[PDB]
């Protein structure tokens, strides 16, 4: 049971910080993935934090621009998005992604996600 926020309208080159929260409940016991679904495109994995092996994964398209992390609270998983591009325009969702396994499509999405729009 995860809840996304932090979306909005941003100019190309700009920055947003998304959040994924389970409200006091501690997420550091789970592996969490960020996903997005853009218009005309299929659902895609963006980033994943592996809390069992203390590791992080990124799609080739966002490498070096996006960072996934938690703070001390440990109840929220953040997605820092830098140098945003139009191709990043999408609804962003989080979900449990055990082991951040790269070849999986089906996840349990309980959130409404949060919309990110990148335009001039």
């Amino acid at each position: 049971q995860l809840v996304e926020s932090g979306g909005g309208l941003v100019q190309p080159g700009g920055s947003l910080t998304l959040s994924c929260t389970a409200s006091g409940f501690t997420l550091d016991h789970y592996d969490i993935g960020w996903f997005r679904q853009a218009p005309g495109k299929e659902r895609e994995g963006v980033s994943c934090i592996n809390n069992s092996d203390d590791d992080t994964y990124y799609a080739d398209s966002v490498k070096g621009r996006f960072t996934i992390f938690m703070n001390n609270a440990k109840d929220t998983v953040y997605l820092q998005m830098n140098s945003l591009k139009p191709e990043d325009t999408a609804i962003y969702y989080c979900a449990e992604a055990r082991g951040c396994k790269r070849g999986r499509y089906e996840y349990d999405f309980w959130g409404q996600g949060t919309q990110v729009t990148v335009s001039s």
